[PDB]
């Protein structure tokens, strides 16, 4: 329905992540926490770091409980180490509940905290299977549902500004909404279409067809989900498996061939700039991802614009961007630049993810993002990768 208390509770941007205010401990210690559907731990800075202006101080919390266990998390882009415990946790612009949750108190880290991101921890919203050190460490959302009457569902509306936000603007700007326990109808237009959650670990989905400006990429659909496809608010880009990325970039280059861009742009490294207001959106194609539907032999599609996959960056008065589609060796990742086009419903109760056009997606007068269906699609189970 309507969840006014939770609307506009996020801040941030696709490159540095979107965060929500939370409190930990007694008396409550306020922290900004990145919303991450690509991990399953609640982990917060708990020791001084040059990029943190605040951190969780366990000795100041009367409700802190030490689990006497460490946790070491090395990942591709960095690492963090911490100490496990539990404490009382709340979300001020959330459900009016307080729960006892696991917290990994980060004591050491490398390339984890981002200078100027304004967040001090991460809220892993995925399933226990991928929790660290193992699946016995109950994730925050599982604790929230078990201890309260909050429905087993959350929904995210990530709002890209469509232009760069400076240090002050990004702190003053509304970055979107995280609706805990429901769907807020003011955040989207049109209908919600649902895709099954293939397996409960990451939020895994199955892509069954890909188009660039209506032209079928025509790959065996198993390539689109090799080795998995996931929805991850903690990744900035739309990441595609190597072979799919190579085919998609060739097609995007062909569609936009009236302007030549350097190799560094297509590698997502180099910015491209245009005179203020002259970004040639129309030369860039729309991209449609067809997802398995809930009905047998039915799919639907989500369509994004270059206003989603070209990420605004500061250079001058020029309008500059980076190409926010990049290669992956770990499957498709529908990151924040894709989520910015849609209101995304993580319906854990019904093992499905819903998509609708976002009320805050960036577009122009000629094209809009879309969520459309149904389409007849056969043998969609064959699109899923095994082993
Ligand atoms: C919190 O706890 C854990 N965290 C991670 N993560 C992996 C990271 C990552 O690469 N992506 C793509 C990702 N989705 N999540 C990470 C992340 C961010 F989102 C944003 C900024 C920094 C980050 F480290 C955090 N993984 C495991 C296993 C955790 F226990």
């Amino acid at each position: 329905g309507s969840f006014v208390e939770m609307v506009d509770n996020l801040r941030g941007k696709s490159g540095q992540g979107y965060y929500v205010e939370m409190t930990v401990g007694s008396p409550p210690q306020t922290l900004n926490i990145l919303v991450d559907t690509g991990s399953s731990n609640f982990a917060v800075g708990a020791a001084p770091h040059p990029f943190l202006h605040r951190y969780y101080q366990r000795q100041l919390s009367s409700t802190y409980r030490d689990l006497r266990k460490g946790v070491y998390v090395p990942y591709t882009q960095g690492k963090w180490e911490g100490e496990l415990g539990t404490d009382l946790v709340s979300i001020p612009h959330g459900p009016n509940v307080t729960v006892r949750a696991n917290i990994a108190a980060i004591t050491e880290s490398d390339k984890f905290f981002i200078n100027g991101s304004n967040w001090e921890g991460i809220l892993g919203l995925a399933y226990a299977e991928i929790a660290r050190p193992d699946d016995s460490l109950e994730p925050f959302f599982d604790s929230l549902v078990k201890q309260t009457h909050v429905p087993n569902l959350f929904s995210l509306q990530l709002c890209g500004a469509g232009f760069p936000l400076n240090q002050s603007e990004v702190l003053a700007s509304v970055g979107g909404s995280m609706i805990i326990g429901g769907i807020d109808h003011s955040l989207y237009t049109g209908s919600l279409w649902y895709t099954p959650i293939r397996r409960e670990w990451y939020y895994e989905v199955i892509i069954v067809r890909v188009e660039i400006n209506g032209q079928d990429l025509k790959m065996d659909c198993k390539e689109y989900n090799y080795d998995k496809s996931i929805v991850d608010s903690g990744t900035t880009n739309l990441r595609l498996p190597k072979k799919v990325f190579e085919a998609a970039v060739k097609s995007i280059k062909a569609a936009s061939s009236t302007e030549k861009f350097p190799d560094g742009f297509w590698l997502g490294e180099q910015l491209v700039c245009w005179q203020a207001g002259t970004t040639p959106w129309n030369i860039f194609p729309v991209i449609s991802l067809y997802l398995m539907g809930e009905v047998t032999n039915q799919s639907f599609r989500i369509t994004i614009l270059p206003q989603q996959y070209l990420r605004p960056v500061e250079d001058s008065q020029d309008d500059c961007y980076k190409f926010a589609i990049s290669q992956s060796s770990t499957g498709t990742v529908m990151g924040a630049v894709i989520m910015e086009g849609f209101y995304v419903v993580f319906d854990r109760a019904r093992k499905r993810i819903g998509f609708a056009v976002s009320a805050c997606h960036v577009h122009d007068e000629f094209r809009t993002a879309a969520v459309e269906g149904p389409f007849v699609t056969l043998d969609m189970e064959d699109c899923g990768y095994n082993i």
